């Protein structure tokens, strides 16, 4: 888990851009999708579709809306062993029968600050809170077998 101190810098650097969830949720999506072409093609809705496809997607709202309830939860218990744990397996065992590995989940974390910094600059320590935060879902998925 991460520290009290370490939880609160990143909820710091979060609000901002949960703010405005809507928006930036499917921005997040997008930006991962540019980044990282060969992420669109786990997902049922969007494989083979181009960016611009997926933009204009009924379904995307969908799909980013979820991504960022599940990450709010994450940052909202960061700081408690506890409901990491229960919140980390599940979330990681979800994900491999999903056929989503670590790598994914690599690429996210290089990509993570640079679209936190999109919305606002985060206070100075958020960004290896967050590189912290990532590490131990990294983990996780390599616990549950990918
Ligand atoms: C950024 C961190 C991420 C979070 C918080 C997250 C969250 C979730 C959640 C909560 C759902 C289930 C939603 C529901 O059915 O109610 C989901 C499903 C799924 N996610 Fe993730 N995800 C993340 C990253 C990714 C990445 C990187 C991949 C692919 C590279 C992805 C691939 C999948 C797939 C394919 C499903 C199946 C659900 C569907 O496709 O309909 N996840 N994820």
């Amino acid at each position: 888990s991460l520290s009290a101190a370490e939880a609160d810098l990143a909820g710091k650097s979060w609000a901002p851009v949960f703010a405005n969830k809507n928006a930036n949720g499917l921005d997040f999506l997008v930006a991962l999708f540019e980044k990282f072409p060969d992420s669109a093609n786990f997902f049922a809705d969007f494989k083979g579709k181009s960016v611009a496809d997926i933009k204009a997607s009924p379904k995307l709202r969908d799909v980013s809306s979820r991504i960022f309830t599940r990450l709010n939860e994450f940052v909202n218990n960061a700081a408690n062993a506890g409901k990491m744990s229960a919140m980390l397996s599940q979330f990681a065992k979800e994900h491999v029968g999903f056929g989503v590995g670590s790598a994914q989940f690599e690429n996210v974390r290089s990509m993570f600050p640079g679209f936190v910094a999109s919305v606002a600059a985060p206070p100075a320590g958020a960004d290896a809170a967050w590189t912290k935060l990532f590490g131990l879902i990294i983990d996780a998925l390599k616990a549950a077998g990918k």
